[PDB]
């Protein structure tokens, strides 16, 4: 609204602790190109090459680009991050407000010998948050783009493309979809104006953040023993045998409640060498689902005990575990130094080790002649009575997941992590608008292709609050927490944990789950 | 359909039994010998339905029911979804209620 | 509403004359057969045989029947007809009020000795009115059913059918349509029970009823000459020769109106045998117009003059004019004898006769060595200044037609005679429920086949309002009048001409039109 | 469409001249030399449209406008009704208003 002269916005980060809930603040700077030529495309894949017919896909392209500040690491700092964890065992979302202001748009003007950057008055951006969900919605799927961790550095906005229905070989059906984003109501904005934008969220449950000190095959007084008596085989005659389950042996006690159902993962050692079997293939080991014809990763799955007191180091699952990089960076391949690999051992009291394929059933029906025989079980899904608790949210895992909208869905949590929703935050699009080159002296009815070359650029704040749980509990030995053990750092090479290395870039030490508060079952 | 809790109650109906005629003398045994006889009559329901009508920004046509049937003889089989030759109703072909795309 | 003893209605049957409008109303008994043992046909007639591939059409049949009420001497009596004629020069319809009544329903039981009628007093008849149009509409088509003209005789309700878009050959196509009545509201009528509706008219242009006493040849007065002057040739050099019209020749006139479009109709004499020629095919001779492939009659067609005064007598076109029977009778080629032949005299001023073909019109273009030639015209359509006049009302005629739906029509008026409207007077439909024969023991799934052969009975009154005007004309010398002639009647044969003859039938004498009051143009 | 004795006014605009460096000392004639531009701008048209829901009670299912293209490349023609490979908008078969049987 106001003019060029005066500002339509101020810096604003922080986080204040007000009480059972906190509100976290923050203000970063972007910079928006021009894609495609202000055109849409079609993309598509076809399965003839390269990787294979499960990897076909078609879709299109747009002009358009948006904000995904979906992750915690956004929101919240290292110490902040350890502040909450330690004393606070929940936490879900409650409400937001997000604002962008100070546009301004410039223009490149390229002579060959240099490029020239001149800042053009005239001109605006689109931007435009979507209520109805009319959109296919993209977030949620843990790709690149986020804000970056410190607030120092610059980033740049990815663009905006989906992925419709398709037949054999990736081409379009039907049911197929197109959806022209410039038929949606919209706002320009020029220097001196601003987009302000509020959003409350559904009622959730708490996130438990904390780890479990007991565990489902102890919940018993072990100095006693049951009123319930049991089976302990047969005589030579063929007649029933009882025995009492006594302190003696716990294993035999009748129990109420079951553990986790589980789907075999296979076992991999990352740290020692000398565990795993030599070449084996990712792809070809890894649990898998089909659909329409074709066949996906199912990666992590359903939430399992990396490892387990007592086991040996560095046991792990085989994609079972989320992987996070130190710093962002865009490398295929990664070295194993550049890595966090998180663990789960926070659950074991719950649920199974991955690999275990303990469980055991009986496969014949007895008789004179023919003794009972068991077998173990590799998939073993729900019953009632069961028991099992969810993944845990890290510091740079998402933070949300959308409910896909469809019949029936049973007990939606996302298998990644965070917190399921009916209505997430809306999805927030900006474009900046086409400035025309010259138009030829005649009437040419054909549509103008020919532009003039800019991008955009400016600030976004987002502001976050939050619920938390504070607790008591007596138990008299001190809990564990989240400290600081590195012994020392040269300033020449890495600098701080955490904090800018020697070349400038910022660097995540190591992952950061959410429960290290013992909590009994 | 719908699974429900507590459904629509089921209606019951029958035609009071007419005894034919007795014996003179009494007889203590319970009466077998009726008239025979039918009912006829009308029945009406009235239904109360909710729907959702809905708006969707996709920019192509999306795909709906219609008839696509080139001729028939009236001779034979008559229109479709109508009364044949013979005089039956006949039912073409089923019809499901999902034709709108939404995405996911 | 009232029980089996009292009676639902009273008979009424008046004519009032109050003033500028009058009020009919009259009673009928009505017999109502069970049809296609409920059940809808399909019917179809391919062009393959018989009368041709231009005869061809689809359709259903349906169980329902329904009242036909529209012909002008349903309402009027010969008496209280002439007595409006001659009188009043115009007539249009106001509103109508119809009501039914007095059902009774009776059920026929064949021994195969003998039949025997045996009054139910339980069973109902189905009876709607149709509001919205939503049926196919099929009075107006000239069709036979109508109530008889003698209000002691008793007639059966026609069946009810229509006919859909056809393909090649009378087959359905995509476009063709179904009607389920019983998806339409009704009411249920049992003895002690009266079915009521009302209806009111929209507004329409008066009839005109009066015959014309100038032609538009003669605007003129005789004694004078015009202003205006007009060529009468050339030189032999090529000069321009002029002329002034007087009264020496009144053909010369410049005039301002011009008569009515016309397509030539061959000419046909009823009466003297020695003019026709031998052996004319009918269907071979007569106008038609072709639609969707195929061509069908062009009857009456526009209005044109019957015979001139002056013509021959018995002079009238073919196929242009209206012809009635006698007394209803289901001939199909009656005897000449047994036919009233309208002649139209009355509109001779405007509408020139019929196979005249007199118009010229100028085929060249003139200049040295080449001399302006002319020629007839087999046809000549409307051009702005014309006038014309409406084909006469007659007392056995229809009434009213349906005005198609369409974007467009050109002066609509019935082709046949009457007033056309936007919305007529709904259609009245009736049926008998069924009442199934005994079902067996055991549950058939199938639908029930078998029912009880019955037919109803009761009456229908019908009252109209109509409105009418009442004239002043100072003509000196006294008008011609419909005035009953005929010599005299041996009542051992025919009986008196619009009374019952000797066998009992009724016997319309002569057709009779509306005009016979001179009014100058 | 509609014939209309007042249609929706003819709206028109241009760009005014600005003239180029005039000549030192007076010169009657007019300035033919001008600087070169051009313009460009947004325009927004709101349409109030009026329309007819019927009731038609005929019994069998009417014919209706869908599509029914079997498949299409992305490499080549993108989807019907849509951005085709080379960026141009394709509008793939006309349309007309009558679907809807009624009878006269």
């Amino acid at each position: 609204a106001e003019g060029v002269g005066n500002s339509s916005g101020d810096w604003h980060c922080d986080t204040k602790w007000m009480g059972d809930h906190v509100i976290t603040k923050s203000t970063r700077t972007w910079v928006l190109p021009t894609y495609g030529n202000h055109l849409y495309g079609p993309i598509n894949f076809d399965g003839t090459t390269g990787s294979g017919a499960n990897a076909a896909y078609a879709g299109y392209k747009t002009p358009w680009g948006y904000f995904d500040f979906n992750r915690f690491h956004c929101h919240f700092s290292p110490r902040d991050w350890q502040r909450l964890i330690n004393n606070h065992t929940g936490i879900r979302p409650k409400g937001l407000k997000i604002k962008v202001f100070n546009v301004q748009v410039k223009e490149v003007t390229t002579q060959d010998s240099t490029k020239t950057i001149a800042n053009n008055l005239t001109s605006t951006v689109q931007i435009f948050a979507d209520e109805n969900y009319d959109l296919p919605y993209v977030l949620g799927s843990a790709t690149q783009g986020t804000f970056p961790p410190f607030p120092n550095d610059v980033f740049m906005l990815p663009q905006y493309a989906y992925c419709t229905l398709q037949g054999n070989s990736g081409k379009f059906v039907d049911r197929s979809a197109f959806y022209c984003l410039e038929y949606f109501p919209s706002q320009m904005l020029r220097t001196g104006n601003n987009f302000e934008f509020q959003f409350k969220f559904e009622e959730v449950p708490f996130h438990s953040g904390w780890a479990q000190s007991q565990s489902l095959d102890r919940l018993m007084n072990p100095l006693l023993d049951q009123y319930l008596i049991g089976d302990y085989g047969t005589d030579a005659s063929g007649n029933l045998i009882y025995h009492r389950a006594g302190p003696n042996d716990l294993n035999e006690f009748y129990k109420n409640w079951a553990p986790a159902p589980y789907e075999c993962i296979q076992n991999i050692n990352s740290s020692d060498n000398t565990k795993n079997a030599n070449s084996i293939n990712g792809s070809n080991s890894t649990n898998k689902w089909g659909l329409q014809g074709r066949q996906a990763w199912d990666a992590p799955g359903f939430v399992q005990a990396s490892t387990y007191e007592g086991a040996a180091a560095g046991q792990s699952l085989l994609n079972g575990v989320l992987t996070f990089d130190k710093s962002s960076a865009t490398t295929s391949s990664p070295a194993a130094t550049a890595v966090n690999r998180t663990i789960e051992d926070e659950i074991q009291g719950t649920n199974n080790f991955g690999n275990a394929r303990n469980n055991i059933v009986a496969i014949n029906q007895q008789t004179k002649g023919t003794n009972p025989t068991t077998g173990s079980t590799s998939q073993f899904e729900t019953m009632p009575g069961m028991v099992w608790s969810n993944r845990d949210i890290y510091l740079q895992g998402p933070i949300w997941a959308k409910i896909p909208n469809t019949d029936g869905h049973f007990h939606p949590s996302p298998r990644m992590g965070g917190f399921g929703l009916k209505h997430p935050p809306p999805m927030i699009l900006i474009k900046n608008t086409p400035v025309p080159a010259d138009p030829p002296t005649t009437f040419n009815p054909m549509p103008q292709t020919s532009f003039i070359t800019e991008y955009s650029t400016g600030q976004v704040t987002v502001e976050m609050l939050w619920e938390v749980q504070k607790e008591s509990s007596k138990r008299w030995n001190p809990e564990v927490q989240f400290t600081s053990n590195f012994g020392t750092s040269d300033p020449a090479v890495d600098g701080i944990p955490f904090g800018i290395n020697n070349l400038g870039t910022y660097v995540e030490s190591r992952p950061i789950g959410t429960r290290y508060i013992s909590k009994h079952l």
